């Protein structure tokens, strides 16, 4: 029976990343979106317009929003894409059949939104971003905070894995981005009657040197994930490193 995948990349990066993946899934019979968030990828808008979390999600929304009554679809969030997948799980639960996380911090619908966030920041050292830059933008009086991936970040902390050429992309396409911390402080948490409805699943990428694996595992632990799954020389990007193991990982998870 054919799945719609909708595939959610994480922060600085774009629809593209899924460009090896998507036609994988594809060829196995399934239904690809991949979406760009608002101001990633070649999606029209600037980062300096979009302030709130719910504005920088909302082309996956509206994917959420036009599937059809009687469909349901799988998702996967890169990273960052896994808040965006909350959102989506805690807005239409009943249209989701899994939401896949990988390399993604899995919301927690018993604390803040900002709260998977804190604990990053509290296991992770302050320099870890490397070549990375950070600035504020939006509301003086509530700024945002923008990041560019330095390309060092890139080479060594996501892509690792990748060829050459991965990696050569992601250089020429990353663009600002923002975890968008200050709105996410202000939101309403996820809540276990909607978000904690949905079936989790999550892919390890046991090399990914951007999230650690021991930090996956430390959000499966204590959030919980109906499935689980491992691809031992995945980095970050594992839709780029291994593109394959992602592909029969979610079809294991999904079937």
């Amino acid at each position: 029976q054919q799945k719609h995948f909708v595939l959610v990349h994480g922060g600085c990066l774009g629809a593209w990343i899924w460009y090896k993946l998507k036609p994988l899934l594809e060829s196995a019979g399934h239904k690809v979106t991949a979406v760009d968030l608002s101001a990633a990828g070649i999606n029209p808008r600037r980062l300096d317009e979009i302030h709130t979390f719910r504005d920088y999600s909302e082309p996956l929304m509206e994917v959420m929003a036009s599937i059809p009554p009687d469909e349901k679809v799988v998702l996967l969030g890169h990273s960052f894409g896994g808040m965006s997948l909350g959102l989506a799980m805690e807005t239409y639960p009943e249209k989701i059949s899994v939401a896949v996380f990988m390399s993604a911090m899995m919301p927690d619908p018993n604390h803040s939104l900002t709260y998977p966030f804190e604990k990053y920041n509290e296991k992770c050292p302050a320099d870890m971003m490397l070549d990375s830059q950070f600035s504020t933008y939006g509301n003086p009086e509530n700024p945002g905070m923008s990041m560019i991936l330095g390309p060092q970040f890139m080479a060594l902390k996501m892509f690792q894995n990748c060829s050459v050429e991965d990696l050569e992309l992601a250089k020429m396409l990353t663009r600002p981005g923002s975890l968008f911390f200050q709105d996410l402080a202000k939101a309403k948490k996820f809540s276990t009657e909607r978000y904690g409805s949905v079936k989790r699943a999550y892919i390890f990428c046991n090399e990914d040197k951007s999230f650690p694996v021991e930090f996956q595992k430390w959000f499966v632990e204590s959030v919980g994930a109906d499935k689980v799954k491992e691809i031992k020389e995945a980095d970050h990007m594992g839709m780029l490193s291994q593109p394959r193991e992602v592909c029969k990982c979610l079809l294991d998870i999904s079937d």
